[PDB]
């Protein structure tokens, strides 16, 4: 297609345009918050390690599915879950079009050993060309001026892996702006609405053991699998297609021997991969040039 995915503004809600924070760290769970440097890959040959949660790339626990209306026959691309936007990590960078970048996600050096990454990734354009503080969205409507440091908006708190992502029936905003290199008539810039231009997406498919599967769609994907022979790692170039602000989500893609989702909407697993400490794993996000 790509797809595009068009959210209606509520808040509060799940479309609330809801802050990220780029310094987070940890794992989800009980646990209080740890905070890191900020995840800002601008310049390339940058390196950052977070953990990301067990089944937040592809997540029946958000209780969402999507349908990808772009793949034929209709029903391959129908009922697709979800990821979790905040058990995931999201980080940014600043580049030029035609950068010619890797993206590789790989086991922390602590975790090297142990079982259960399978990270995947969402790459994002946001023409307007830096963090978009939006007055009256979630995190940002109790008389905020700015976004807090380190922070920035994305549309919901569920996330889509292959479509354009667009917001509508915000808040109406007098600056919503892009800079002047920014064709408006391919990528408008509305008083009540934003969008997350897909740039790329993929997760690592190299199965841990070969009988076992992937929490992951049976088709809508397929496109999305990354196959390198290393369990625990993806590797993949990426040529910007557009000049400004970028920014990359990354989370887990679940090993099982079988799972399921009931009438409840409640996930059950077997024989799952998960070797680490914690409800999430260790990975290191690495953007390089070349
Ligand atoms: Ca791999
Ligand atoms: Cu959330």
């Amino acid at each position: 297609g790509v797809a595009e995915v068009v959210e209606t503004f509520k808040n509060p809600g799940t479309y609330s345009s809801p802050v990220i924070n780029f310094k987070i760290a940890s794992p989800p769970g009980p646990g209080t918050p740890i905070y890191g440097p900020p995840r800002d890959f601008s310049g390339y040959n940058k390196s950052y390690s977070l953990a990301i949660g067990k089944t937040s790339y592809y997540d029946p626990t958000t209780g969402t599915k999507w349908n990808d209306d772009t793949i034929t026959p209709v029903s391959d691309g129908q009922d697709i879950w979800r990821g979790w936007t905040h058990t995931g990590k999201w980080s940014f960078f600043n580049g030029k079009a035609g950068d010619k970048i890797t993206l590789s996600v790989q086991r922390d050096a602590q975790e090297a050993s142990l079982k259960g990454a399978h990270p995947g990734f969402i790459l994002f354009w946001r023409p307007e060309g830096g963090p978009l503080f939006w007055a009256g969205t979630q995190d940002l409507d109790e008389g905020q001026t700015a976004l807090p440091a380190d922070s920035d908006t994305v549309i919901g708190h569920v996330i889509v892996q292959h479509a354009d992502w667009t917001l509508q029936g915000l808040p109406p905003k007098a600056d919503h702006t892009a800079p002047a290199g920014v064709d408006t008539e391919l990528y408008p810039m509305k008083p009540d609405s934003y969008t997350m231009y897909y740039v790329d997406s993929g997760y690592d498919a190299d199965k841990y053991v070969a009988s076992k599967k992937l929490i992951m769609h049976p088709t809508a994907f397929k496109g999305l699998a990354l196959n390198d022979g290393t369990a625990g790692a993806f590797t993949k170039s990426i040529t910007l297609p557009k000049t400004g602000y970028y920014m990359l989500y990354v989370a887990n893609v679940l090993e099982v021997d079988d799972w399921s989702v009931d009438a409840d909407g409640k996930l059950t697993t077997t024989g799952e991969v998960w070797e680490v400490p914690a409800k999430g794993c260790w990975v290191n996000i690495t953007i390089s040039k070349p």
